[PDB]
C-alpha cells in the first residue's frame, strides 16, 4: 500500500487539545438574534450558501450573512467550530454571530465586514512591495491557523479578502477546513483545480497543512509572472500535466514512488517526459518588475511535488524575499 506521512510541524496539537475543540460533531451551537439583521444585497452564490451584504441595526454597521444551503449537520458544525477556534487570530475573518434564518431554515454566519478592493484591481495594480507585504500577512494567517490543528484547503485568490486602503487582510471561506490528525486519510476533493496540490491529483489522501502551502505557492507565480492562473489545467488530469511541464516529470516519479503511489494509467497516454524547468524560462519585460532572485528562489520552495519538502508557514516568514517589507 501507500506509505505513510505525518506533518512535520504542529504534529500533535490536536491530540493534546480538549476533546472538545476538535470533536465539532458535538459542537451545541449559541444562536443570535436573527431580527438583529437586515439583508441588503445579494453578493453571491456558491454551492453551500449565498453570500449577502447586511445591516446589524443593533449598532448599524455592515456585516456579511452567509446562509448555508441545506448540507450536512457536520460540515455545519465544522466550519461553525473552526470558525470558533480561529476567532481573533491575526488576519482570520471575525465570525460575529450566528442565527437561525426563516426562510432557509439553515443557520446563516454573520461576519465582520470587509470593504475589499476589486480582484482584478488588485491584480493589475498591486506593485513588487505589496504583493510581499500582503503573502506576508496571509502566511500569518496560515501559520496561525496550521498552529491551532486546521487546514484552510482552498486558499485562492477570492477567499483573500483586500482592503487596500487600510492594508487589511482577511482570510475567509472556511467551508472546506478541517482538524489535521495525525494518520487520518483525507477526501482529495478539496481546493479549486489550479490550485490543487500534486497529493490531491495523485490522490494521496494522509496529507497536512503543507497543502496550503503549494496553493500560495500558486498564487505567488500568478502575481509575480502575470498569469491567472498559473497552471491552467482544462480538468484535474491536465492540472497534473500542466504542473509536470514545469517542475519535471523525474520528480513527479521520484515522489509517487517515495510515497509507494501509483498513477492513474489515465497519465500513461497523455504525461509525457518533461525537464524542470529554471523559473527565469517564465520572466519578461511586462512582469520583471516583479521579479527577484528572492521571490524566484522563495517560489521554489513552495512549489516541490513532495509536500513533506514545502516551507513551513512559520519557515516561509524567515525568508529573505521579506526583508524588505516593514515589521510593525
Ligand atoms: C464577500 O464579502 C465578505 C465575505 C466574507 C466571508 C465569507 S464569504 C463565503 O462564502 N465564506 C466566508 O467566510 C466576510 C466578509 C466579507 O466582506
Amino acid at each position: 500500500g501507500p506509505v505513510p506521512s505525518r506533518a512535520r510541524v504542529y504534529t500533535d496539537v490536536n491530540t493534546h487539545r480538549p476533546r472538545e475543540y476538535w470533536d465539532y460533531e458535538s459542537h451545541v451551537v449559541e444562536w443570535g438574534n436573527q431580527d438583529d439583521y437586515q439583508l441588503v444585497r445579494k453578493l453571491g452564490r456558491g454551492k453551500y450558501s449565498e453570500v449577502f451584504e447586511a445591516i446589524n441595526i443593533t449598532n448599524n454597521e455592515k456585516v456579511v450573512v452567509k446562509i448555508l444551503k441545506p448540507v450536512k449537520k457536520k460540515k455545519i458544525k465544522r466550519e461553525i467550530k473552526i470558525l470558533e477556534n480561529l476567532r481573533g487570530g491575526p488576519n482570520i475573518i471575525t465570525l460575529a454571530d450566528i442565527v437561525k434564518d426563516p426562510v432557509s431554515r439553515t443557520p446563516a454566519l454573520v461576519f465582520e465586514h470587509v470593504n475589499n478592493t476589486d480582484f482584478k484591481q488588485l491584480y493589475q495594480t498591486l506593485t513588487d512591495y505589496d504583493i510581499r507585504f500582503y503573502m506576508y500577512e496571509i502566511l500569518k494567517a496560515l501559520d496561525y491557523c496550521h498552529s491551532m490543528g486546521i487546514m484552510h484547503r482552498d486558499v485562492k485568490p477570492h477567499n483573500v479578502m483586500i482592503d487596500h486602503e487600510h492594508r487589511k487582510l482577511r482570510l475567509i471561506d472556511w467551508g472546506l477546513a478541517e482538524f489535521y490528525h495525525p494518520g487520518q486519510e483525507y477526501n482529495v476533493r478539496v481546493a479549486s483545480r489550479y490550485f490543487k496540490g500534486p497529493e490531491l491529483l495523485v490522490d494521496y489522501q494522509m496529507y497536512d497543512y503543507s497543502l496550503d502551502m503549494w496553493s500560495l505557492g500558486c498564487m505567488l507565480a500568478s502575481m509575480i509572472f502575470r498569469k491567472e492562473p498559473f497552471f491552467h489545467g482544462h480538468d484535474n488530469y491536465d492540472q497534473l500535466v500542466r504542473i509536470a511541464k514545469v517542475l519535471g516529470t523525474e520528480d513527479l516519479y521520484d515522489y509517487i514512488d517515495k510515497y509507494n503511489i501509483e498513477l492513474d494509467p489515465r497519465f500513461n497516454d497523455i504525461l509525457g517526459r518533461h525537464s524542470r524547468k529554471r523559473w527565469e524560462r517564465f520572466v519578461h519585460s511586462e512582469n520583471q518588475h516583479l521579479v527577484s532572485p528572492e521571490a524566484l528562489d522563495f517560489l521554489d520552495k513552495l512549489l516541490r511535488y513532495d509536500h513533506q519538502s514545502r516551507l513551513t508557514a512559520r519557515e516561509a516568514m524567515e525568508h529573505p524575499y521579506f526583508y524588505t517589507v516593514v515589521k510593525d
